[PDB]
């Protein structure tokens, strides 16, 4: 575990606070002075907002992140949290009252690593329940978090085709040598219920 449980809890609470404060004052909070030093290191992160007490496959309310380590983790979390609440083009922006009915999930990512070898053998180098994926070709790029294939019950080959689709590429694009496929992992933390205890979420 690269991210201590205490740090995951910190980040999830920070994400909720960033969203509520933004919705209330339009201001983006700053990393708190008590922020753990290790959390200033640049890392990729995604924040997901899920509707509470509904079937999981119907819960996604917002999900935005920074796949690359361009921001210190603490700052990336604050921004991604806000973006997931009001800047996810697929859904209407979250209003303050609704935060009573949503649970926050923070996914801290490890650096993506290029999958090597014959393209038709790429499914063998990935593992649903462990890997997140990024597919890139030309100007197209798409990413799907590790929890996605698990939630929908996809195998490695299906997961690949779905990530290609996410990028705006044909489903079988991963069979192309010129298509670049990266795998990455994440340490996930989520509220058990709105404003309740936070816990690590294994796949």
């Amino acid at each position: 575990f690269k991210i201590k449980d205490e740090w995951g809890e910190f980040l999830v609470r920070l994400a909720r606070r960033a969203i509520e404060e933004y919705l209330k004052t339009g201001k983006e909070i700053e990393p708190p002075k008590d922020t753990p030093p290790e959390l200033w290191e640049k890392m990729g992160v995604f924040v997901t907002l899920n509707r509470y007490n509904v079937p999981p496959q119907t819960a996604l309310r917002g999900c935005i992140g920074f796949p690359t380590p361009i921001y210190p983790l603490v700052e990336a979390t604050i921004k991604a949290a806000i973006y997931s609440a009001v800047d996810d083009p697929r859904f209407p922006p979250v209003k303050l009252e609704e935060m009573d009915n949503l649970v926050v999930e923070v996914s801290v990512l490890t650096p993506p690593e290029l999958i090597e070898g014959p393209p038709e053998e790429r499914p063998r180098k990935i593992k649903v329940g462990r890997d997140g994926l990024i597919v890139e070709k030309g100007i197209y790029s798409g990413l799907l978090l590790p929890q996605v294939p698990v939630e929908w019950g996809w195998d490695e080959e299906e997961f690949l085709a779905e990530t290609c689709w996410k990028a705006g590429l044909p489903p079988d694009c991963w069979l192309d040598e010129d298509t670049k496929v990266y795998k990455f992992t994440a340490e996930i933390f989520e509220e058990e219920y709105p404003r309740g205890p936070i816990k690590r979420k294994p796949l």
